[PDB]
């Protein structure tokens, strides 16, 4: 009795404390601005946004939910210009998206079939049926994707039809059957096995029924990935070409991508450095690649990103957006809101924010610049773009301070060659053991 | 030189202030705040809006730059209502602003012969120059109008006009006129006296180029002030009739005007109370009545509202808009916005308010209601209304409190049957000789 | 122009009270002490005015400190709040006048009190500049080709230095038929910096 009383909300205490805050100057002008404005409009410190928002970079890139994609498909995107001498040119982003839904919602069915031994309301298969065709990924996802389909130019396939810039309304028609198919399945698994003749055909009509349902919102793309096509363009000079390609060749010998090479970097306090982490089950493509990264401190997360700005290549990040982040301004700086002058102040640290539901990835950018410091010989802030419309920020560009860079940002993507040979090892050595985290784990997909 | 000296702007002595301030927490605070928004939009102390916004009224009238004007036909309009049993009306108020700002042109070319003989860079030559044809003026111009030309409902002479709602370029090209004219006249005034022939005609071309510019604009209202005008009216019940009468006939059997009664009470602490005031110069009809003040106190000028107001008749007053005024919640209180909370207090009082330039009489409105505390036996807050469309406040509609009344407000305007014989008498008996002030001074006026 | 607009508001405000005190011995109701308490701290100037900011505070880079704050870009609400304070200071000042004279202790320690509530007021709006007019500011910027540079300069060197002024040779002209063309025409206290050149022109 005394603990719940003690543990209850007290009107004579609460009423008391009342009367000491209001006896502060400062609390008093502080609720009086905090009932009339939003607290980040409030807050936002002009006197640090003055010091903090400078677009000089000494290190720069020479050139000029689905995010994850425009951020991946960049660097190929790039490679395309200049291989063929181009002013302008565009990937398709809508190619992956279609693809990688359906892969998804085939994977879904899997991951049903393999837990149908668990109860409905277990954790895992509520889980599997929360979100199963989210638009969200990782870069392995991406790689799975290019490793099957290819790579076609944006001109054979836009992003025309309206689910692909509003595919809110066709991912709940689609999850709101897959959650029936999930029924079906689990149904038919308590009397017949798996590999009985009866779940195989019951799988192959539901995957007819959700490519059905997809080429109504969306055309399967025009050429399969050894199928060629054929692009008519013009170059930086006027003049036009033809290229015969298929889409496989085409991300190969224009796009220039070799799938073997990317690997995720991962800065995860949780755990120790040196280690490989390994996200159990999330996918796209059923038998691909898992989602891997391999966990380092801060500092080396910092020098590889120079370096990769130093051999003139952006660099894929995941990040919490968003978290500290003033699109107004373009700035991601976690001081930027005075907030201590109110007394907010949060001493929780990265691994525990990240333990604690507080902190996870959220979306995928690029990081296309840095300022390294003369004095030092350390990045002091870094030149991000994203990929939402030439409004958001500066003409779409923000920059990032060092500490924003260490405290909500988690992963990179770089080439091994790129790693320090210890680091390299621990990917070709074939003998680390990777911790194994849960699905629902934050270090996830990337919008 | 020690003197200048210390009576400089001295850089170290700012930076060292500034180090202090930034020490404080409310300071840093507020400088946060107060670079980011408006300061009255960021200090509106709601908790202080939840206790003033109160429109409760336990006494009010049963019924239901021109704002004068407005506000000075109001109770005519409402005795129109009645005496006809409508269910709407206006009087017209473009009727009254034509022959104001028609006058006020021929009272300047007057003001201009009788202060010839000043210097053209003199303080009241200078003055009369500055705005000739301003929209605002008082009651009593109020009454010099209404005693010459009656009124006629706003059917026959309505607000159609483009400069009847946006006057500003008419009266632009006016005064530009009229100070050439004050030239012309002062230059033919060196060599002829002011009863010259030729002075006579001149002024009286100046007439007629003054008139034939403002006919231009608005047109002469449709009937003389002794003429007849017909009238088709439809009352509450949809019963058609006719009325035959002149302007001037009707301001007073159907809009009930005794031109008589009207007094004006204020309270201008910077002279005695028991003291008529008198503004010199201030008119708009050559030769009509003068801008005559009662001077009283507060508890004198709310008593008389109340009992204005318990006559059942709305209390016409200037005050100073928009000094503590919220326009979108409708609050007119000294209190609402938290500036004690920057440290910013203002002890400067009333009749020093008005004596250093801070505050003057700027526009006429109308106290249709107030709340006199059982207890105590005393006025609360005001109900008033403005005529700046439904959309101002609450649907016009504003609470003003008895603390703004007395810091705020300066004239009311009532019938000398309501004061008190002894003040009564400061009218009538021929023994009082006004304090007389300037021709702008800051009671005068109203928009 | 944010950082000349700072000062010359600052300026303008210690201005108006130098004015005041000077001003004293007339009454309330003359024309110049009424005309002195209708704007004190308008945004408007001359070059001369502009010249008097440049001088002793020189010039900066907008990098370093710009158009950011509420009241750089729409200022009436700003300045009627330290126009209200101005006027209550201007009674504060001549009532004290009555008595005690102007070099008196406690008049130039009035007087100094309210210079710092001026600024503590103004401070609230708008930042003081980050440097001194003698102190060194670091700029990083970005030529015609991309190519990336540091400059260290106080604001005054910068404004000699870099933007090359010579405060010395600006004058004006101006044509005003109400006075002989050859003469030299002398705006009476029309000023911000206290101490600062008068606003002339030749007519």
């Amino acid at each position: 009795f005394q603990g719940a009383m003690s543990s209850s909300i007290d009107i004579s205490k609460i009423n008391s404390w009342n009367k000491e805050f209001q006896s502060d100057l400062t609390h008093q002008l502080a609720t009086t601005v905090l009932k009339n404005y939003n607290a980040d409009d409030a807050l936002l410190n002009k006197t640090r946004l003055q010091k903090q928002d400078n677009r000089v970079f000494n290190t720069v890139v020479s050139t000029d939910g689905r995010c994850w994609l425009f951020a991946a498909t960049n660097q190929l995107r790039l490679n395309v210009l200049s291989e063929l001498n181009l002013k302008e040119f565009e990937l398709s982003q809508a190619y992956l998206f279609f693809y990688d839904k359906l892969e998804k919602a085939n994977y879904f069915l899997d991951q049903i079939v393999s837990s149908a031994d668990q109860d409905i309301d277990s954790r895992l298969v509520q889980y599997l049926l929360a979100a199963p065709t989210e638009d969200g990924g990782q870069y392995s996802m991406f790689l799975n994707l290019v490793k099957k389909y290819g790579l076609i130019p944006k001109d054979l396939y836009g992003d025309l039809p309206y689910s692909t810039t509003a595919s809110r309304k066709w991912n709940s028609l689609l999850t709101t059957k897959l959650r029936e198919f999930a029924e079906t399945l689990r149904t038919a698994l308590k009397e017949r096995s798996a590999d009985d003749s009866i779940i195989v055909t019951l799988r192959e009509q539901m995957q007819r029924e959700i490519f059905r349902l997809m080429s109504l919102f969306m055309d399967i793309p025009p050429v399969q990935p050894n199928e060629q096509f054929t692009w008519e363009y013009v170059d930086k000079d006027k003049k036009i070409h033809t290229i015969k390609s298929t889409p496989l060749e085409f991300a190969s010998k224009y796009a220039k991508l070799d799938p073997s090479t990317p690997v995720s970097l991962i800065n995860d306090p949780r755990h120790p450095y040196g280690k490989l982490i390994k996200i159990d089950r999330l996918g796209n493509v059923l038998g691909g690649d898992a989602v891997i990264y391999l966990n380092v401190d801060n500092e080396t997360l910092s020098k590889l990103v120079v370096k990769r700005l130093q051999n003139n290549k952006a660099v894929f990040f995941g990040s919490h957006t968003p978290k500290f982040m003033d699109k107004k301004t373009g700035v991601m700086d976690i001081e930027l809101w005075n907030y201590p002058a109110i007394g907010y102040n949060l001493p929780q640290q990265k691994a525990s924010r990240i333990r604690y539901h507080e902190s996870l990835m959220t979306h995928a950018m690029l990081i296309t610049g840095c300022h390294v410091d003369e004095t030092s010989k350390l990045p002091l802030r870094y030149r991000v773009e994203v990929s939402w419309g030439k409004d958001s920020g500066k003409d779409g560009l923000y920059v990032m301070t060092q500490k924003y860079f260490e405290e909500y940002c988690f992963q990179i993507v770089v080439d091994i060659n790129e790693l320090p040979k210890e680091l390299a090892s621990k990917f070709t050595s074939g003998k680390e053991e990777p911790i194994v985290l849960p699905i629902w784990d934050p270090m996830g997909a990337l919008a």
